[PDB]
């Protein structure tokens, strides 16, 4: 029935590629500059999900988001480029005065702890 | 016979010249010894630092491109893994991922980085 577009079955949206074939585990840059995700059975991608081991976060229209994002009073930061959520980093603040360490679950480190060694090495927690 | 497919040393300093006779200038090359060399507005192949359209890089006495560590003048410097490029004002991990390393806007390996943690989380590095 559908072909080209995004079509809502029963509740849930798919996306059939300009040949009728709904896309299945398949990423797809929407003629809207933003990025979506389809499962296996087709659904698209709501919310954090995590896809080839790598997490994402989608809103709930299904467009991926990059960049810092609160979720339920808790930043992450989802790479400005590729989308993919970033942790055990540093991430340079938008005025490059400092930097936002992102704990190695994703979650930004409110206040992070350092301990330098001799040689200089520096270890988080 | 005019030189083609070497680095010919005229009176002085070091050249490249490819298979057709032309000088190198202003560009860089991968040699057939898988190192990458540049040379000057002039040609001349590039020795120790040199500032590449505003990228630091180091190479050898002998023109080779490094990358990854090398201490210069008893202080460390961090040249990127495949770009070469000096990282500044940037932390690198340790090779066994147990923490980090901060290189110095000024591409210099910090001993004792001091820290300093804002209300909401931004550090500062001094
Ligand atoms: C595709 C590549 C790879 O290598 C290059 C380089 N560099 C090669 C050396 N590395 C360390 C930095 C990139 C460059 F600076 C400019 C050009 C460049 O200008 C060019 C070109 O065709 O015009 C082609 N090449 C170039």
């Amino acid at each position: 029935y559908p072909k080209d577009k995004f079509e809502k079955i029963n509740g849930t949206w798919y996306y059939f590629d300009s040949s009728g074939y709904m896309l299945a585990d398949r990423w797809r840059k929407h003629t809207d500059g933003n990025w979506y995700w389809f499962d296996n059975s087709g659904e698209m991608a709501t919310g954090w999900k995590k896809i080839a081991d790598k997490w994402y976060y989608f809103n709930e229209e299904g467009a991926m988001k990059t960049g810092w994002v609160k979720y339920k009073d808790t930043w992450y930061y989802l790479d400005a480029k590729e989308g993919a959520m970033v942790s055990n980093a540093f991430i340079q603040s938008a005025d490059g005065t400092g930097w936002y360490y992102l704990k190695p679950d994703g979650t930004l480190a409110d206040r992070p702890e350092f301990t330098v060694e001799p040689d200089g090495l520096i270890t988080v927690k």
